[PDB]
């Protein structure tokens, strides 16, 4: 039934599938951080047994150990103990609800009441996490910051990656360098390092801004990865890092960041696995639209833009009256949720001094506000409004101040990055189309469960074969991919990228690849 993690001798065999005895709290924490390295949701309840060293982590009072687990490992369905009937019932109920992917999504979104504070005292919901992070006292906030800093002090985060060899880290530099970003060949561990490469590089360009050591940046990125649901086929940490990487390339080609040795100038090239002796991006030697701190703000927003995404859509949350849709009055439901979580859970604790920075010395617009703006901008229900705000801007008669100009460019760039799958080279674009279809099919299955149009076996989980490397095998596994892509390019992408490239000439290559991909998809519609 449960995975049991123990700091003490006690055994609870009635509920135990597998038991891990840890010598230290630090080692227990490291075990928990590594859980999001996989491609699947944690689907068993976890029981942590506490007692009724120079290490400050290991010597924390129970109240602080408990606070650490509750806050940083909310995503792992943990029951902490230090009543056999209550325990067994609680764990059994949680197991029954966690085993199956469709059950899990229903739990998070509050749309399957009929099946199932936390559910069974163990499983977190979107509203629970949202409420917890909005209502936190200043004292609780500073205590979490203290515990965050303690982990940075005692945990060596690079050691929690599976392959941090010089060759691998160099390969990731060159991967980050390709417009054909091979996201599907990168593990969730590789992806953490990719984020480090991009954010460290951006931080180094900001004048009055202290550089942040490797370990501190890695801790932050582990925390971000932990807010993404690993079992989501599309809206997972890999998507976030992909969108960040798209933004990263846009910003380089706009001159907001300098090019680096590992940057591949030609965006139409496919990925080649290259390496050399460098393990970080090596910079080479009028103003760009976005300055260095605004560039960093855009990158940070792209990183957090889908935090906590439950694997559904605004349409689903609205039509099925999900609690979060009721809170947000059907307006930008998931995006409001992502913005609130990313600011109040992640950045307020991990990087509070970034939030209080302003976009320029003169301006009072904060990076907090800019990040919110950019995240909210990814709502496709508001697509037309930004397209028209671009047309009003381009028509120089109607002018914006500097603050609203920064907001608009930032909004357009993150929008383009978020829907950039059709602008990647064909093979990579197709791989994304496949995983996007998997998530679409899961949403259809969840709707059928709620409508009582299908009876699923909730004792088994959804599993997927590896995404194929070659376009050929992708098209045989699901032909008709082409019609999703034509629909999306015609009705959304072509117009946005054309319109954005008209304003920002350097991104024209995106329009070039959309057309090339469109022609191919048209060719097999025939
Ligand atoms: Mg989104
Ligand atoms: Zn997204």
């Amino acid at each position: 039934m449960a995975e049991v993690l123990s700091l003490v001798d006690l055994e609870i065999p009635q509920v135990t599938d597998k038991y891990y005895k840890f010598d230290t709290f630090k080692h227990l924490i490291c075990h928990l951080f590594k859980k999001t390295s996989t491609e699947t949701d944690s689907n068993v309840p976890i029981v942590i047994i506490f007692p009724t060293n120079t290490s400050k982590l290991d010597n924390l009072p129970f109240s602080d150990k408990s606070l650490l687990i509750q806050f940083f490992f909310t995503h792992l369905n943990i029951l902490m103990i230090q009543d056999e009937g209550k325990l067994y019932q609680e764990i059994s109920s949680a197991k029954e609800l966690l085993t199956n992917r469709i059950s899990r999504v229903g739990n998070w979104t509050g749309t399957t009441h009929f099946r199932y504070s936390k559910i069974a005292g163990i499983i977190p919901t979107m509203t629970y996490i949202l409420n917890c992070n909005a209502t936190r006292s200043e004292i609780a906030t500073n205590q979490l910051i203290y515990l965050y800093r303690l982990m940075i002090e005692e945990i060596n985060f690079i050691e929690l990656l599976q392959d941090a060899s010089t060759t691998r880290l160099s390969q990731l530099c060159y991967a980050v360098g390709h417009w054909s970003f091979p996201a599907h060949n990168l593990s969730n561990d590789d992806l953490v390092y990719c984020v480090y490469l991009m954010i460290d590089y951006a931080i180094k360009q900001v004048e009055g801004f202290d550089n942040i050591p490797l370990n501190e940046l890695l801790a932050f990125i582990f925390i971000v990865r932990d807010t993404y649901k690993n079992g989501n086929p599309f809206h997972n940490f890999r998507h976030a890092v992909d969108v960040l990487q798209a933004c990263f390339h846009f910003l380089i080609r706009l001159g907001s960041l300098p090019k680096f040795k590992q940057f591949v100038e030609d965006p139409k090239l496919d990925y080649t696995e290259v390496h050399d002796k460098h393990t970080v991006l090596i910079a080479l030697q009028e103003k760009a639209s976005l300055n260095p701190i605004q560039t960093l703000g855009l990158l940070v927003a792209a990183l957090g833009h889908d935090v906590g995404h439950p694997g559904t859509t605004n349409d689903f949350m609205i039509k099925f009256s999900a609690p979060t849709a009721l809170l947000y009055n059907d307006r930008s439901v998931l995006e409001s949720y992502h913005a609130s979580l990313f600011i109040n859970k992640v950045l307020r604790i991990c990087w509070p001094d970034l939030l209080t920075c302003t976009i320029e010395e003169k301006s009072e617009l904060t990076i907090r506000s800019l990040i919110i703006s950019s995240i909210l901008a990814t709502d496709m229900g508001e697509h037309n409004e930004y397209v028209n705000r671009l047309k009003s801007f381009k028509t120089h008669n109607e002018i914006l101040n500097h603050d609203n100009t920064v907001k608009l460019i930032s909004a357009l760039l993150i929008k383009c990055a978020d829907i950039s799958n059709v602008t990647r080279p064909l093979r990579v674009s197709a791989q994304w189309a496949m995983v996007l279809s998997r998530e679409f099919a899961e949403v259809e299955l969840l709707k059928s469960v709620i409508k009582k149009d299908i009876d699923l076996d909730f004792t088994k989980d959804l599993t997927y074969d590896d995404v194929p490397h070659e376009l050929r095998e992708i098209l045989e596994i699901q032909p008709d991919i082409h019609k999703g892509q034509i629909f999306f390019i015609n009705l959304f992408a072509e117009n946005l990228f054309n319109s954005v490239s008209d304003l920002l000439p350097q991104l024209q290559y995106t329009c070039d690849i959309i057309m090339e991909n469109k022609l191919f998809w048209l060719e097999r519609a025939k």
